[PDB]
This record gives C-alpha cells, structure tokens and sequence, in this order.
C-alpha cells in the first residue's frame, strides 16, 4: 500500500550534497526541489568516531538513507552520512 504520500518505499538509499546543520540533525539536499534531513543517530559510529562527521561540512557529498516523506511538502527524511571520496571540488560558477 502507499503511506499516504509516498514515493520510494522507504530505507531505500539516496545520494546527496550537505547544505545545513540543525539541532540534532543536518540538512542534506538532493536534487531541485528535493531535500532531505540526515538525523545524527542514523549511524552509530558518529561522535566515538573521532572525525568531524568524516568531514561533513557544508557543499560536501553524502549518502543518506530515506526516512520520512512527504510529496505534500517536498521533504524525504533522508539520514546516512558517510561521505564521497574527493567529497568537495572547485564550487565555483560564472564560467
């Protein structure tokens, strides 16, 4: 069945870029429109890890695991964290 606004079927992984930190969480986004919530114990090994999230800062490349959805409101809850390896490049545009 579908959960009322569903789309993918949930603890289903995705791919994302960061671009907020919140008050027990970070904020990932996808693609245009689409952003998720990467909620900080969807891991375990984060805080008696040593690293600063594997350096997840802002403009860096994830994965997230996709938890809350709502086609509604545009919000996929999706929580992984990671990293990519090379996680950040020359971000720069007006080429």
């Amino acid at each position: 069945w579908v959960a009322i606004a569903k789309r993918y079927p949930e603890g289903t992984k995705l791919t994302g870029r960061v671009t907020n930190l919140t008050d027990y969480g970070c904020f990932v986004e996808i693609e245009e429109g689409v952003e998720g919530l990467v909620h900080v114990s969807e891991m375990d090994w984060t805080n008696k890890n040593i690293h600063p999230s594997k350096v997840v800062n802002v403009g860096d490349v994830v994965e997230v695991m996709v938890l809350d959805i709502d086609e509604e409101r545009r919000r996929i809850s999706l929580g992984l964290k990671q990293c990519k390896a090379n996680p950040w490049q020359q971000f720069a545009e007006t080429h």
